[PDB]
């Protein structure tokens, strides 16, 4: 009873559900902004082209060959061998990002409804950063929005592949996509778009000297693709032959790409306008966009159309998070779809509890040293789970397949993107990895 794709389109527009999210938006923009801007979107840019897709089509390959989850797909291909960590990692990876994921979604649902109700038609008294602030601090407030955030998406991966996952709707992601395009092209007009673009676009070599930029360009590009965890192994995992899997990994690298960079053409003019830092964090777009929202006269309504789009990009890629625990689970110990995804949704959504509260009153609390819960919480698995199991993937089909069936699983013959690909995963990425793992510690 393994579930497939029903439309044709279903399996590249759940892909493209999947990369396109929070990361485009919020966890883009407040990265670049304390990563230096152009010379980490530079290296961002490059860890995109020549480790991004080539791992995009590395999981395609294997999910659509093995029809299994994240895990079962290695022990399939490749029965008794260590290659199955990565599936381990990435099951793992899955509770972890989807845990504090729920959290910033629980954002967005709350400042939705302040639109709604029409909270936010004026610039509050302590500000768009002391509303802001004052929220994420309260312990239990942004949970509520955090646990309806879940629900919706415990409810969807619940309903199934084809009658869930599948039927998102189609017309959401292009008019987010139409909106980040309106908006950019307005905070270009408010004043601080030479600076802004500068930073954005003119690059100073001096902040490539720290390794750590090179870890965070990587640690974004795995996170912005939802790579290295399976995941789209496991959306892979659904589709039949009648797929073409290399224009399907160029065509989600490119789009979640154009995502990325009309954001920050948006986001950081509008930073520069407003004389704030670039580098002030996780809630640098909730506090710049409601303040460029409040300068325009139909605001308040770009706010609503804003945060609905917005809450729906967050909402796919949720579920598409949701769906490699689940999938897992579903597979190893017969759990039936509906339990386990309420069963793992609701064990995922307490895990991003401390998340949450790290935002205010487990404020002082570290678990890495000089990381908060949240920022701990995402550094293990951005930084170390994501591009670890990207490079076990990458030398999983460089050495333990042969060439000729990883052409012809991918799709690919002996040409030179053919030749690109496997040089690609034999060397140059996960050599790249490994580079960036060892600069960056010690
Ligand atoms: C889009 C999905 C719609 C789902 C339906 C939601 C309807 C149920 C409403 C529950 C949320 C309202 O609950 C109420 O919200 C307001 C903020 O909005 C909170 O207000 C409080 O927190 C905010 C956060 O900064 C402070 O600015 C404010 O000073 C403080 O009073 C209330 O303490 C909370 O009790
Ligand atoms: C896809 C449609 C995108 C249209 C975006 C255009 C919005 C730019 C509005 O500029 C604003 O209005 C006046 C110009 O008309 C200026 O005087 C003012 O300083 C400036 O803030
Ligand atoms: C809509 C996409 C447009 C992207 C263009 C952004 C280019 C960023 C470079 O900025 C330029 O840097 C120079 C100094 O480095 C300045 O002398 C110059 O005045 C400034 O313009
Ligand atoms: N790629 C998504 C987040 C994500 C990460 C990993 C996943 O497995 C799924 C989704 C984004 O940029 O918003
Ligand atoms: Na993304
Ligand atoms: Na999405």
């Amino acid at each position: 009873g393994r579930e497939q794709w029903a439309s044709r389109l279903g399996f590249i527009l759940a892909a493209m559900g999947s990369a396109v999210g929070l990361g485009n938006i919020w966890r883009f923009s407040y990265v670049t902004g304390e990563n230096g801007g152009a010379a980490f979107l530079l290296v961002y840019l490059g860890f995109i082209a020549l480790i991004g897709i080539p791992i995009v089509l590395a999981e395609f390959t294997i999910g659509r060959r093995a029809q299994s989850d994240a895990v079962g797909s290695f022990e399939k291909l490749a029965p008794g061998k260590p290659w199955k960590v990565a599936g381990l990692m990435g099951v793992a990876a899955g509770f972890l990002i989807l845990s504090f994921y729920g959290v910033i979604a629980g954002w967005i649902l709350f400042y939705l409804f302040n639109y709604i109700t029409g909270q936010l038609w004026s610039a509050p008294a302590e500000g768009f950063g002391g509303f802001f602030e004052g929220f994420i601090a309260n312990p239990t407030l942004p949970l509520f929005w955090q646990a309806l955030f879940m629900i919706a998406t415990i409810w969807i991966v619940a309903i199934g592949v084809k009658k869930g996952i599948e039927r998102s709707n189609k017309i959401l992601m292009p008019l987010l996509g139409v909106l980040l395009i309106a908006l950019a092209i307005y905070s270009l007009t408010l004043g601080g778009a030479k600076e802004g673009l500068a930073f954005l676009f003119s690059p100073d070599w001096s902040a490539l000297k720290d390794p750590g930029v090179y870890l965070a360009a990587i640690s974004q590009a795995f996170f912005t693709l939802s790579l290295g965890m399976g995941a789209l192994i496991t959306y892979g995992s659904y589709v039949s032959k009648d797929s073409r899997l290399p224009g399907a990994a160029v065509s989600v690298a490119g789009l979640d790409t154009a995502f990325a960079i009309i954001a920050g053409i948006m986001i950081f003019p509008a930073v520069f306008a407003l004389g704030l830092s670039p580098s002030g964090g996780p809630g640098l777009v909730f506090v710049v966009l409601p303040d460029i929202f409040d300068s325009i006269r139909l605001g308040p309504i770009v706010g609503i159309a804003f945060f609905i789009l917005l809450g729906a990009a967050a909402l796919s890629s949720a579920v598409s998070l949701l769906e490699v625990p689940v999938a897992y689970f579903m597979r190893k110990f017969d759990w039936s779809r509906k339990q386990a995804a309420i069963t793992l949704g609701v064990i995922i959504t307490l895990l991003g509890i401390p998340s949450s509260l790290s935002f205010g009153v487990l404020g002082e609390v570290t678990i890495i040293p000089g990381l908060n819960i949240f920022d701990s919480v995402d550094f293990i698995a951005s930084s170390v789970f994501l591009p670890l199991g990207g490079m076990i993937i990458a030398l999983f089909i460089g050495w333990g397949w042969k060439t000729s069936d990883a052409l012809a699983e991918s799709d690919l013959t002996d040409s030179v993107w053919g030749k690109l690909w496997i040089l690609s995963l034999r060397f140059i990425a996960p050599i790249a990895i490994l580079i960036v793992f060892l600069s960056a510690f010690q």
